[PDB]
């Protein structure tokens, strides 16, 4: 016995869940070719001295999954939900959509919000994409004010392409269960 730690990730289609996951777990972002499938990935992290099991959980995010989704969710140790930082509408969800309904399931499992795609969030085409729909990317303090409404343990941000904080998001993850 490695201590086992179960991880699930949530949020809506598109936020860049299954990036995440294999960009953290095998070092690498996919190209032109992202599993359409619902895996769960195995990775092991050093903490304080000591290996851990993490097994990650994808999800598929659409509303035709919201009675088999959930099935997943016995045994979680600590849940991801995920949010595009250049998608508002995916930010918004996590309000609307997935904090109720992990609670629903899983009323005391630590939750950690995660702002994907940073890498994104100054680009100038992507601001002006978005300022076309009197929108703007999502900030560090409005991300961090969702967390804080939901009751997250913590609020991380990250790019599964460039791989800015993404070890972050996992190693928090497991502290937020282990300590
Ligand atoms: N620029 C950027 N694109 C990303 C990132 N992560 C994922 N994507 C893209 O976002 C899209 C959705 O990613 P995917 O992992 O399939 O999302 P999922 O539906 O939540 O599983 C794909 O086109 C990815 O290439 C990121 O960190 N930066
Ligand atoms: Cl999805
Ligand atoms: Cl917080
Ligand atoms: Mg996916």
């Amino acid at each position: 016995s490695m201590q086992a730690i179960k991880c699930v990730v949530v949020g809506d289609g598109a936020v860049g869940k299954t990036c995440l996951l294999i960009s953290y777990t095998t070092n690498a972002f996919p190209g032109e070719y992202i599993p359409t499938v619902f895996d769960n990935y195995s990775a092991n992290v050093m903490v304080d001295g000591k290996p851990v099991n993490l097994g990650l959980w994808d999800t598929a995010g659409q509303e035709d999954y919201d009675r088999l989704r959930p099935l997943s969710y016995p045994q979680t140790d600590v849940f991801l939900i995920c949010f595009s930082l250049v998608s508002p509408a995916s930010f918004e969800n996590v309000r609307a959509k997935w904090y109720p309904e992990v609670r629903h399931h899983c009323p005391h499992t630590p939750i950690l919000l995660v702002g994907t795609k940073l890498d994104l969030r100054d680009d100038k085409d992507t601001i002006e994409r978005l300022r076309d729909k009197k929108l703007a990317p999502i900030t560090y303090p409005q991300g961090l004010a969702m967390a804080r409404e939901i009751g997250s343990v913590k609020y991380l941000e990250c790019s599964a392409l460039t791989q800015r904080g993404l070890k972050t998001v996992f190693d928090e993850a497991i502290r937020a269960v282990l300590g």
